């Protein structure tokens, strides 16, 4: 355990970085990872890590956050890493490149990244393709605490969003446990604006019609995934338009296009999302400010900056049921996964939780 952590944080990922630029990193992160090629992790899930929301169990309440596994290829070896639970995509309804490259970046004295990937896609058919291939065996997965989400993106040329996004509804929710549709990432034009009120209700109003009109056991939860750069009306808008079509969840938060001060990299002026530990609390105070908004009625996953078991209980007692984790991957690799649960667990019982769930919200209590 902590010796496989010491070693990839302190030897093997800085050498990997030193030979290889961010994306055919990440590319080959996701080509070991589908080969199974890490560890299988000796931490064991103990009970007062599970988690029941969303109409499913998680094993534990630590997931892969969206666009580290774009077009599913490497599920099975996410959930090998210990993720409680994986989320892939952002996936398009037909495939696209996204933007040149350029298009990631490390800023490593920040323990930050910034991309502007933009959204390529194998795209919605070829990842339907892919998850029947695995369809039952994700059946016993998630009956055994381990689901799977799917993001859903548009495609850049698209004339009508609600219709990019009902049909990722139509062709991959039936293979979901979870849906998510982003009112929230920087690296696609006027997509963010989806975030207004009037049509917010009525991108949701559809995608959720799309979704009751699934047969019953291929029905999936959907979650909206919003940026931490909202204003406070865009805020209220959001957690009012949640509540009255009863989404079943939100997903906080996305990238951020601020550039907080105080960020050393070279490369903090590059246009893109930020991600990482300078995300960290910005992410944090969204999800209190969130799970107010909703009288903590509307389950939240946390995300942004999370490395640590103390980065996850912040989340969770800010109002997180379950937290996602990617950037810290990029630094500490897969040990990274162990780590979390380890220190979580451990710091449940410092602060006198039964578990996770006597701590989602306790700092609004
Ligand atoms: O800058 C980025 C980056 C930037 C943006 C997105 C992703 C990444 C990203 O994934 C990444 C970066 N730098 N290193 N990695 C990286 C992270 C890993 F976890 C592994 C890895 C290793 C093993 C060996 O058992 C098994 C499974 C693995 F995934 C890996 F090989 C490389
Ligand atoms: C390289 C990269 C690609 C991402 N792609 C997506 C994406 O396709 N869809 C999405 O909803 N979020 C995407 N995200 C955002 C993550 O899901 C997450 O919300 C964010 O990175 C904050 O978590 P972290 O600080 O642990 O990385 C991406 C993040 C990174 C760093
Ligand atoms: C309140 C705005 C603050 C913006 C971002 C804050 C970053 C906190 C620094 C701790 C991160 C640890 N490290 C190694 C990456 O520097
Ligand atoms: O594909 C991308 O550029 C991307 C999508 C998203 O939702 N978030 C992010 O940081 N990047
Ligand atoms: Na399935
Ligand atoms: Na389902
Ligand atoms: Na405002």
């Amino acid at each position: 355990a902590t010796g496989d952590e010491r070693f990839y944080a302190e030897h093997l990922m800085p050498t990997l970085q030193g030979l290889l630029d961010p994306e055919s990193a990440h590319r080959l992160a996701v080509r070991f990872t589908s080969l199974g090629l890490l560890p299988r992790a000796r931490f064991q899930d103990s009970d007062m890590l599970e988690v029941r929301v969303l109409g499913h169990k998680f094993r534990n309440p630590v997931g892969i956050a969206a666009g580290f596994d774009k077009h599913g290829e490497a599920v099975d070896g996410l959930y090998k890493m210990g993720f409680g639970f994986v989320e892939i995509g952002s996936v398009t309804p037909k495939p696209q490149e996204g933007n040149p490259r350029p298009r990631v970046f490390r800023l490593p004295e920040d323990q930050a990244v910034i991309n502007r990937y933009g959204f390529n896609s194998h795209g919605l058919s070829v990842v339907e393709h892919r998850l029947r291939a695995r369809q039952q065996k994700q059946a016993k997965l998630t009956e055994d605490g381990l689901p799977l989400g799917v993001n859903l993106g548009k495609n850049k040329t698209s004339v009508d969003a609600a219709e990019d996004y009902a049909e990722g509804v139509r062709v991959l929710g039936p293979l979901a446990d979870y849906l998510v549709v982003n009112v929230s990432s920087p690296n696609t034009a006027g997509l963010r604006s989806l975030q207004g009120k009037a049509e917010l209700r009525r991108l949701l109003t559809k995608v959720l019609q799309e979704r009751d009109g699934l047969r019953r056991v291929h029905r999936p939860a959907v979650l909206v995934k919003i940026a931490p750069d909202l204003t406070s009306q865009d805020k209220e808008d959001i957690a009012s338009v949640v509540k009255e079509l009863g989404i079943d969840g939100l997903i906080v938060t996305n990238t951020t296009v601020s550039r907080p001060a105080g960020l050393q990299g070279a490369l903090r002026s590059e246009t893109g999302g930020l991600s990482g530990k300078p995300l960290r609390d910005l992410s944090t105070q969204t999800i209190r400010e969130m799970y107010a908004l909703t009288q903590g009625r509307v389950p939240i996953i946390g995300v942004g900056g999370v490395s640590s078991g103390q980065d996850a209980l912040e989340k969770i007692r800010a109002g997180a049921s379950l937290v996602q984790l990617y950037t810290a991957l990029t630094f500490w690799g897969p040990p990274v996964v162990g780590k979390v649960k380890r220190e979580l667990e451990a710091l449940l019982k410092e602060q006198g939780f039964g578990g996770v769930t006597d701590a989602i919200g306790a700092d609004h209590r």
